[PDB]
């Protein structure tokens, strides 16, 4: 699993066209105050221990910045070795529920299998952009 | 090389704090209107070889898009084999001029070696994420 962390002033997405058969989420929109936006790409071979390694960082970045609202943004291009979108979704729906285990704010799971336009005013602090990757 | 090329319909940034002990290029801040964004990370083993090729897939890329404006933007997080920061900056360059012997529209190398913020409305047509790698 590969993420990239962007601690955000303002975060807002919105699902355009389906970009899968048929994606396992319905469409959506939402928006947001200040945020960590975690973009995650679900790779091949992640598994359970990959995602509770992946909730307990997010969850201790997201204490480091004090912020109280976590999106996981569903991201296909963060690495090469994408897990297929059954695994990835399943993969996602894992990490939503790991890390509502370890961390006490708001948790949003963007829909997954969508194309999407977005919108994002990133912080310009030494943390407020970081990646990085759990396995198991 | 790794990219990140995202079709926005504006884009700007700012430089914060130096990220590195002395920044090689001056400070700075730029917004724009619709462009393709190209997240860029240069790694080891990057050449003039690795530039070339990847100045003529953005340009075939931004006609694709019909696109005019390009910012080059330095970013350190799209992979695990990151380049030094002067064996970057050196790429970073080279890539600059590389694309303009290739697209005929506004190319802006944002500054290296500082944190940011930015803000960004990627859209959301099935073209407007993808990544790209390079090598030699
Ligand atoms: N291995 C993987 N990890 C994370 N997400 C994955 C995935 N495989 C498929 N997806 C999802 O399906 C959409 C099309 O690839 C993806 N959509 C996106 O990447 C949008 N933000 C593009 O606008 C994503 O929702
Ligand atoms: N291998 C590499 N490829 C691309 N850029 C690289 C680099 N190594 C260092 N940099 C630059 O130095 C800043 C701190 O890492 C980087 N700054 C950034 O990544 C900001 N957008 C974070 O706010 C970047 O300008």
């Amino acid at each position: 699993m590969r993420l990239l962390y962007l601690h955000a002033d303002r975060f807002e997405y919105k699902t355009v066209k389906p970009a899968l058969k048929n994606p396992p989420d319905p469409p959506g929109e939402a928006s947001f105050g200040e945020a960590l936006v975690v973009f995650t790409t679900v790779e091949d071979g992640d598994g359970p221990q990959t995602v509770m390694y992946a909730a307990s960082d997010i969850a201790s970045h997201s204490s480091r910045l004090k912020v109280t609202t976590v999106i996981l943004y569903p991201y296909a291009h963060l690495s090469s070795r994408l897990a297929k979108p059954m695994a990835a979704h399943k993969r996602l729906i894992e990490l939503e529920g790991a890390l509502r285990t370890k961390f006490p704010g708001h948790v949003h799971r963007a829909p997954f299998g969508w194309y999407k336009s977005f919108s994002i005013a990133c912080k310009g602090h030494p943390l407020a952009e970081l990646s990085r990757s759990f396995t198991e």
